């Protein structure tokens, strides 16, 4: 009976039924009940839905403002995902630390970057967020070379151009930080799954001196990734960089040129061939 009312409390929050939430709480429901799959509380749900009135109701009934769910996220971190400056401010007044993180290393600032929440990003910055923190994760994950990413890498990966610009021009983000795998923001940008913003992002990173001689998982370089995405403009800008190594091979033994030929990218292939050792570059495809 007690357990079903606790589940009803969570659903009432999710359905934004204030009167029912009040009734269940006054009836003795556990304001800090955690559901079994993810450890979510009433308060986590209220923050996720950006409902400041429900948040305040739960806090007045004794909700623990810093109680974490199973991934280690606090209400404060969920407020960053929601982009709610008012809730970020509230949890900072109740014991949150601006640089706190979940169990995979995500801070509020990183989450604002991931979710493109510019107002929250700016608020957090002015509250002392460390812009260049690298994700500290679980020992088992760190041993698999996971972890170490920054908010800039998240902005690059998710294609949030305005966030990226703010990070680089206003907040002192380090363009050439690398995660535990050796990937920088440039690699993460070229790995992204949305073809919408990759060109703009890559150009911005290169403007700020992003290092082109870096490797992702299976030996992939920025140049190889750009060839795989068939983007002539990006290959052109990458080749304008001074220290770029055109002859690097990925784990399959392929260079950018060999891949360009296989994908039948005539202009890219000729460009790459001309930069290399070969004398016969116009007739490859
Ligand atoms: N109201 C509710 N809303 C949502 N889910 C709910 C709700 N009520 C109950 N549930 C139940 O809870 C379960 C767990 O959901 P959770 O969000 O609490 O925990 C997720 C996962 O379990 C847990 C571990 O996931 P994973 O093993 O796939 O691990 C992901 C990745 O491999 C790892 C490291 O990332 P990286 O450093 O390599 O980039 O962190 C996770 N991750 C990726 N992006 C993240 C992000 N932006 N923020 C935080 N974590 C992120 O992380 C949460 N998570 C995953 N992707 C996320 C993302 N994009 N944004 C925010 N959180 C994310 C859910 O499965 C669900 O059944």
């Amino acid at each position: 009976a007690a357990v079903e009312d606790n589940h009803l409390l969570i659903k009432a929050v999710q359905n934004e039924d204030v009167d029912l939430v009040q009734q269940l709480l006054e009836g003795g429901a556990n304001v800090n009940f955690q559901e079994e799959e993810g450890g979510w509380t009433p308060l986590h749900n209220a923050v996720q839905m950006s409902r400041e009135d429900i948040v305040e109701l739960l806090l007045r009934h004794g909700a623990d403002p810093v109680l974490r769910k199973k991934n280690g996220a606090t209400p404060f971190l969920l407020a960053a995902i929601a982009g709610s400056v008012k809730l970020l401010k509230l949890f900072l007044s109740k014991g949150a630390d601006v640089n706190e993180c979940d169990f995979y290393g995500f801070t509020a600032f990183m989450e604002a970057a991931v979710y493109g929440k510019v107002k929250a990003l700016k608020f957090l910055y002015k509250r002392g967020a460390n812009v260049n923190l690298r994700r500290k994760t679980k020992e088992d994950q760190e041993r698999l070379r996971k972890g170490g990413a920054t908010a800039l890498m998240d902005a690059a990966e998710k294609g949030h151009v305005e966030v990226l610009k703010i990070l680089l021009d206003e907040m002192g983000a380090d363009v050439n930080a690398c995660d535990n795998m050796g990937r920088n923001a440039l690699i993460h940008a070229l790995l992204s799954s949305d073809d919408s913003d990759v060109e703009a992002i890559t150009h911005l990173l290169l403007d700020h001196g992003a290092d082109v001689n870096v490797r992702g998982e299976r030996g992939k370089t920025p140049l190889i990734l750009a060839v795989e995405k068939k983007h002539l403009g990006l290959v052109q800008r990458l080749l304008e960089q001074e220290h770029i190594e055109i002859n690097d091979t990925d784990s399959d033994g392929k260079t950018a040129l060999l891949l360009a030929v296989e994908l039948k990218l005539k202009k890219i292939a000729e460009l790459l061939c001309k930069r290399g050792a070969s004398t016969d570059c116009g007739d490859l495809v």
